[PDB]
């Protein structure tokens, strides 16, 4: 086929193929902007390496060196030929944008004879040498895997050695002395063999290095966190150097044409003078704002602001731009829709609208949902924040309010979350192999590196607190220990971060629940615009009622009642019924709680003010309510009047092999009437009282659960709506209500055309359904799920987003067949995934009412749903 | 002239002439609203009352009585009649709407003979009698100045005697009884005189009341509390009776379209069965929330809520109503664009924008500024609130986070606040005569009333928590206690109150700084949209540059620069210059601050980011900063090595007979050059090394205080100018930097195109000003500027509301002839009067460039700013 497209031959529209790295790069091209020239190798050209037994085929290199030749045409010079060498810079980039954890080689084409024809061509040994030993390096870190520490403390020994303070004080003699080493520790590695001499080679090994780390164990994980599919490859970009290490007038930058963390306008970002990219994300030199690049070179600067303004006005939207210095020269490298955090994008997506750049519609669909979640961290109680012991400051790379025990290692954070522990990694500096333990954190702190940091970004991109480059810091990786200001800090030791101003501080400072801007009260008002799902919240107190309704929800979708009776002066009367041997003692105890359960409604329909509430009647089979401790059992045997051995005989008779599938739910109320019977007189009982209180309308909506035939939710139903009758009867009223079912047995939506016989309304139990649809227990899956992530057999949570190939299958179907005998049938869904953004867009497709998840998820649910509605 | 009107004669754009109420009953009239007609006696024939010595020309009441013979024709009753009388209702009202503050008189016209023709008439004698002791009161309250403590007290004697628990359990025979206890009252108070009996002196009497009222003292206080001038005067609205306490199908309610508190849409409000307003108002009967009336009165509340959307759809805001319903047929008394909160101006301008009854100028227009103060208010440390001691609830009557002292007067709590206590003012229920008591308060608790009772409404216009009808309460005025709970409170004791959910809390509960809303944000957007003045802030430190920057604020418009003097390491090199007899132990003693100041400087820029800032240089006069305490003297005789005796004498030396008026400012600037030179190295170094460190450019603003003539100016700024050109090129430096000055002399103002020659811009110091054009010291007026407004002397306090009238016409001619020397010459206000909307209107409209307040007032600027824009 054709594997290789020269930047002229694509466009932004092509990203799929040319990976938005390639796509941007062709778009530049397009702009006539001062891009150096080069080709993109296709991800289909990754695929096919991965369909021939990961291997070039001879058709893709054939075409890889033409486009190469092509490249030397243009420049007048050969790939890495021994007198004039073209060099080149290698990159990869798939159609979605991983900041962090992709790979730049640059100088390829140098080796031992190439480095002499370009120091004599530049008339710059120094620079050829410099030039070669980053090549040297970066080869052996993307291509094989020798950890920069084996290059780093060479070099740090010989400028120690040297006395020298920096990088930049070396001779272009130290620099040819350093590649050898550099070249040394690479066969050192290779098990004898030697760094790569043909520049062909070196090609071909970078490349195949960008294919196979595709699948690399970090690379997996990484996807699975960003919902990124792993079909979608990545293609790899090769470029035309041009270089910002060559001298004094030389460098290269970073920078945002909007701040990324808090969403202001103006530009953001860093540079370094006669440098590579390398240095800058590294910060041994401290980088400079790049706003200071107006001092040292004004004409230049003048040209990148005018270029950074047209990329924006171009793209309609907030850049991330990189570019190179040479020797005076500006030239552009790379742009892309810059990573934010969620208030720098709501911030951004309202200014570009008052701009007139773009319209609601357009802010609306360009915000990451899910990152929505970040607008809801605790923030830090104020007070404590005075209070608070500052020990030192730093870069406010990331904003937020973090608070943990240290770890020195992406593992050991990891690992200590998992316990249970809230976790502040605190390293040198971060690598693509730190993801996993960056994730797990509630923060992140580092001793070097600045905004544009490898921490700073990937943890903008997380929505996680990062304070960079705090040089006081001194770690002591080995004791697992540092030394800041005051004192010297132990592994577990809390420490607080302010991501925000930058501030370090000893101990756990205390943190309190946030407010909301006006730029996220403004992007959900657009949204509610075009939003057609509503939004309900899964709320079982008045506190968590108000909360919702205060980030816009609209009522409840999920009112759980267990602890109604799991509750201290609850449990007993439920013990008491448990244990009895009559429908008659069974009912006198229920009665008892008829007070307390009332009461617990009438204080939710007083919060509600006439929004609906979706009540789940008694969900958990009996043994969770009756005493597991031996002790405990002793203490009912007594009040009951009953010998320990008895209240164990029950215990025992109550056991199941898999209390997931046992007697519970449904099939309780069947046998147990009385235990509806007494919901359902609190509940009505609560709505008529309140209701005659205020005049506050109210239509009870009672929801059966774990119904699985036509026939078994009529039983119950039958029993609901005698009771509900008779208590407006004794009542006086004339109250409306709804006897609807959870869809959460596979069966109830093969069969929802007769479940909707007797069903007023459809409430899916995605948690419960997508446990039974997979044949496994979320609790007992965490044995296996990780090696199938691993193994790639699985790319997602299935408990966390919903199963649309297989899961999504049974919620569609009984949508469809619900509505063939009840066309206004009402449906929502409340199982975890309700807050789940791409969960969310497939229930909009399907045809679902609404859509119910926990109250600070209510904002991402309404943002997903105006997508959805606008995507569809 | 012609000094009544009947409704049919009027509409809304007769305001002015008619009053709010009046205009208001003319507009329902034209809809066609079930309105019982009367007339408006005009705000005209109020002045005109004033004119002719405080009594009613015969002309006026010839034309009142015209229009009662109008009123009977129509009813087929005469006025009063001893057989079949037409009863009237009179209601002041002025061209502004003043909640709690205005009278009301209903059943007027009923006598010793003409309520047994009512009684005959209605077939009703208890409703007869109890219209009659309604109105004997009233007509005693209002007219008179009989306090409802002599009816009060009476009313519950006799009740009590009967046993009955309510006012409603009074036989026709009780109440027959009850007036003539109530006449013996207004005669046991008239030095023997017997309540009128003739209609037409009882309507007389009630009009001459509304317009000799306009006087009273605490209307007076009221006006200039709502910026209210007097000369409007108020007019009389007479309108025919229609009765809610003729029995169980009857009643009287008042309701607002929208909630007034939290701006929610929807109906707010609430009504009582068998009742006239007095009755909701007061509480005694818990009143009923108006949605409730639906389960009684079904038909009638369609009705109502149908009329309720088609005023608010008339007026195009919400709506604050008042209707009656006379045995089945509902009437419509009164309308008015509802009192509303911040919170709810906001969410309401935005639904009304959003549902497309208003456009985004609308919005702006209507919201009242001066109430934006309300959205800073600290509210409760959430963890505290927690922590804290629930001792009862009741109704969220207006919202806010009170803690106080408790007083049980107005008086007290007054005088209390004014030696700097805040304090919470607790009683049975609040009264005009409370109002500078309530406005003193953090907050106001009552024991009866609800969302409609005087406190509610008051409070609510004044932005101030209360928790209402706290029946849980026991009051003794006399011991100046109440118990609550679990004990007894005693004046002085703090409690807490919130104003949003009605909890009332025993001590002082911690709050923190507020928030903001989204439909804040939207509404200043808008704003920012209009306004063409800019709002730069009064800050003297980062963190207040910081918060005002947050609220919105482009920069700064005043940096007191007294503090880095002040400041316990800076004091002692001032001190030690003070003490000098050198120009160069002077200067060297002055050096010694530079590296404090400008590292106050440096602090500055880098927060301000760009932004400009006006530095004001050395202010006060040199006794400011010398010890005035024996031992402090003596402490600085001993590290300079003087003899305390020395030190008195230069301390002697300094001190002034009128330090607003003596050696400081410019003039010291001038006897001293030293310290103007060295504040310039401070703040040059401090710029310029900023700009160095970032980049972002500075161009400094430096401010001489206290110029009254060219050539004064020009001495300083030769100085400045000279250090700053030498600073430049000890540094490099080509930065940019303008020396302007206060007008705050107001020989500056009368000279300003000369003082122009030499200013770069103009910054109105207004507190100065006002002082030197009134000829008062701000700190020695209070006792002789509450006499004046009193006395009506002062309807305004002009150091907080700028005087336009004459102060105004110094700031106008500034700009004028200061652009006639310097056309590009910047204009800027920085006294108190900056952050008020007045004030802020008329520097708009005089061309002034920008305004600055302080960081919690900057919104407010803002907003007015916006409306200065629009309304001119
Ligand atoms: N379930
Ligand atoms: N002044």
């Amino acid at each position: 086929a054709k594997w290789v497209y020269k930047f002229e031959e694509g466009n932004a529209s092509m990203r799929n193929l040319l990976g938005g790295k390639g796509c941007n790069l062709a778009e530049m091209t397009i702009l006539g902007m001062p891009i150096p020239q080069g080709f993109t190798v296709t991800t289909e050209a990754c695929t096919e390496y991965y369909n021939s037994g990961k291997q070039i085929t001879q058709e893709i290199q054939d075409q890889i060196f033409e486009a190469i030749t092509w490249l030397e045409e243009l420049n007048g010079k050969k790939f890495g030929d021994t007198e004039d060498p073209l060099l080149v810079s290698v990159r990869s980039g798939a159609r979605a944008s991983m900041p962090g954890m992709m790979d730049t080689i640059l100088n390829l084409g140098l080796n031992d004879v190439a480095v002499e024809g370009f120091a004599k061509k530049t008339g710059n040994p120094r620079f050829a040498y410099d030039s070669y030993r980053r090549f040297i390096q970066m080869y052996s870190d993307v291509v094989m895997e020798v950890p920069k520490s084996h290059f780093e403390k060479i070099i740090d020994a010989m400028k120690e050695e040297k006395g020298v303070h920096f990088d930049t004080d070396l001779t272009a003699d130290d620099l040819k002395e350093l590649a050898e080493k550099f070249k040394a520790v690479y066969k050192e590695a290779m098990n004898g063999e030697e760094f790569p001499q043909e520049p062909k080679d070196q090609l071909m090994g970078a490349v195949k290095a960008v294919f196979r780390s595709w699948d690399n164990p970090r690379a997996i994980v990484y996807r699975r966190m960003n919902d990124i599919p792993g079909d979608w490859g990545t293609a790899v970009n090769v470029q035309t150097m041009v270089f910002g290490n060559k001298g004094e007038t030389s460098g290269t930058g970073v920078a945002f044409t909007r701040n990324p963390s808090t969403g202001e306008k103006g530009i953001y970002g860093e540079y370094l003078i006669n440098a590579q990219g390398e240095d800058v994300v590294a910060g041994v030199r401290t980088p400079q704002p790049i706003t200071q690049l107006e001092n040292d070179m004004p004409d230049c600067y003048k040209q990148f602001m005018d270029l950074a303004m047209k990329l924006e006005k171009h793209f309609r939207d907030m850049q991330d731009m990189e570019f190179t210095i040479e020797e005076g020269k500006l030239y552009f490298l790379q742009t892309r829709n810059g990573k934010r955090t969620a208030p720098a994008a709501l911030q951004i997506a309202c200014d570009l609208v008052d701009e007139g750049m773009i319209t609601e519609e357009e802010a609306v669909v360009r915000i990451e949902a899910k990152s929505l979640d970040q607008l809801l961290h605790p923030t830090f109680n104020p007070a404590a924040l005075k209070a608070g012991e500052v020990i030192g400051s730093a870069l406010p790379a990331s904003p937020g309010a973090a608070a943990g025990k240290v770890y020195f290692t992406a593992d050991e954070a990891k690992a200590a979350h998992e316990k249970g522990e809230r976790v502040i990694l605190v390293r040198l500096e971060t690598s693509p192999e730190d993801i996993e333990g960056m994730h797990a954190a509630e923060g992140i702190l580092t001793v070097r590196g600045g905004m544009t940091s490898h921490a700073a970004v990937v943890a903008r991109g997380m929505g996680t607190c990062c304070v960079s480059g705090c040089g006081e810091i001194k770690i002591n990786e080995e004791a697992k220990t540092f030394e800041l200001g005051g004192h010297t800090f132990a592994e577990g030791d809390y420490i607080s971060l302010d991501g925000s101003t930058g501030k370090i501080y000893k101990g756990d400072i205390e943190t309190q629940e946030a407010s909301v801007s006006g730029s996220f009260e403004r992007i959900m008002v657009w949204a509610d615009k075009f939003r057609t799902l509503k939004v309900r919240t899964n709320a079982d107190t008045p506190e968590d009622t108000l909360n919702a309704v205060k980030l816009g929800a609209e009522g409840i979708g999920l009112c759980r009642t267990e602890h109604m009776f799991f509750e201290a002066d609850r449990i007993m009367k439920i013990r008491k019924m448990i244990l009895s041997d009559s429908v008659e003692a069974r009912e006198e105890a229920l009665n008892e709680l008829i007070p307390f359960q009332k009461g617990d409604f009438k204080a939710m329909y007083k919060a509600l003010e006439g929004r609906p509430m979706t009540v789940r009647y008694l969900d958990p089979p009996l043994h969770e309510f009756v005493p597991h401790t031996e002790e405990e059992q002793a203490e009912l045997a007594k009040n009951m009047g009953l010998t320990l051995a008895e209240v164990k005989a029950k215990v025992d008779e109550l056991h199941e092999f898999n209390p997931m599938m046992g007697h519970r739910g449904c099939r309780l109320a069947v046998t147990y009437p009385e235990i509806a019977k007494m919901q359902t007189r609190a509940v009505m009982e609560a709505a008529i009282e309140v209701k005659e209180e205020t005049g506050i309308d109210i239509v009870p909506e009672i929801m059966i659960p774990l119904v699985g035939e036509k026939k078994e939710l009529k039983f119950v139903k039958d029993v609901v709506v005698e009771v509900a009758e008779q208590v407006k009867k004794e009542k006086g009223s004339d109250m409306q209500y709804h006897i609807g079912t959870m869809i959460e047995i596979p069966r109830a939506a093969l069969t929802a055309d007769a479940i909707a016989e007797e069903a007023e309304f459809f409430s899916f139990g995605t948690n419960d359904l997508t446990q039974m649809t997979f044949g496994f227990s979320r609790d007992d899956a965490g044995k296996f799920l990780d090696s199938y992530y691993k193994a790639k057999i699985y790319e997602s949570d299935p408990f966390a987003r919903l199963d649309q190939t297989g899961v999504g299958q049974l919620v569609e179907m009984a949508v469809k067949k619900g509505r063939q005998t009840r066309p206004g049938l009402k449906c929502g869904i409340c199982g975890e995934h309700g807050g789940d953004p791409s969960s969310v867009e497939f229930c909009h497709k399907v045809g679902l009412n609404y859509v119910s998840c926990s109250p600070f998820r209510v904002p991402i649910a309404r943002l997903a749903a105006a997508q959805a509605a606008l995507n569809n």
